[PDB]
């Protein structure tokens, strides 16, 4: 599913990612642009050998399990596939896992080098949230 900015948006806010660990819905927001284009279906291979997977990029090494990365854990207890799904809820459940390892939203490099320290309002501008 590619969802829509506003849309993805209310989903994120309506399973408690705003202010999730202090991030206001905005860097979630943001985050998921640049990782995924709002694109549940979205894989990356990385040189590691993991996966990231879904919405927000979630990486096989340490959260989910896809069978293909040597040594890794599944700290989300779920196959890697699920966060490919149009339901946002497993990628929610294990975002926050992954933003209270210790880094913040820091673990998406994606957030660090392209929404922190920017204007991160703007992604819900216009939203009716
Ligand atoms: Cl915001
Ligand atoms: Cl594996
Ligand atoms: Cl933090
Ligand atoms: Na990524
Ligand atoms: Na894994």
């Amino acid at each position: 599913k590619v969802f829509g900015r506003c849309e993805l948006a209310a989903a994120m806010k309506r399973h408690g990612l705003d202010n999730y660990r202090g991030y206001s819905l905005g860097n979630w927001v943001c985050a998921a642009k640049f990782e995924s284009n709002f694109n549940t279906q979205a894989t990356n291979r990385n040189t590691d050998g993991s996966t990231d997977y879904g919405i927000l990029q979630i990486n096989s090494r340490w959260w989910c399990n896809d069978g293909r990365t040597p040594g890794s854990r599944n700290l989300c207890n779920i196959p890697c596939s699920a966060l490919l799904s149009s339901d946002i809820t497993a990628s929610v459940n294990c975002a926050k896992k992954i933003v209270s390892d210790g880094n913040g939203m820091n673990a998406w490099v994606a957030w660090r080098n392209r929404c922190k320290g920017t204007d991160v309002q703007a992604w819900i501008r216009g939203c009716r949230l």
